[PDB]
């Protein structure tokens, strides 16, 4: 069954930790990869989606085109005003 370590390797579900737990965890390794810009706004778009949407976490911390999607929306709320009056 297990190849390396007992846990995780034995069960795939074991590795499938909560989105928030993985969030920073994957972004920790992949965010630096995905992390397009400086953690300032970069950490928000790339690493935040890591728990927001399953499709986004997978897409954002793996694909570049994924960044354009969240960055435009996310960077709008941070870099730009929040909603309209």
């Amino acid at each position: 069954g297990p190849l390396g370590s007992p846990i995780g390797a034995l069960a795939s579900a074991l590795a499938n930790s909560p989105p928030e737990t993985q969030r920073m965890m994957l972004g920790e390794n992949l965010y630096p990869l995905v992390d397009q810009l400086e953690h300032d706004q970069a950490a928000k778009v790339t690493g935040m989606l890591l728990e927001m949407d399953q499709t986004e976490v997978l897409h954002l911390l793996e694909s570049p085109d994924a960044l354009k999607a969240k960055v435009a929306e996310a960077m709008e709320v941070l870099r730009s005003a929040q909603q309209h009056t």
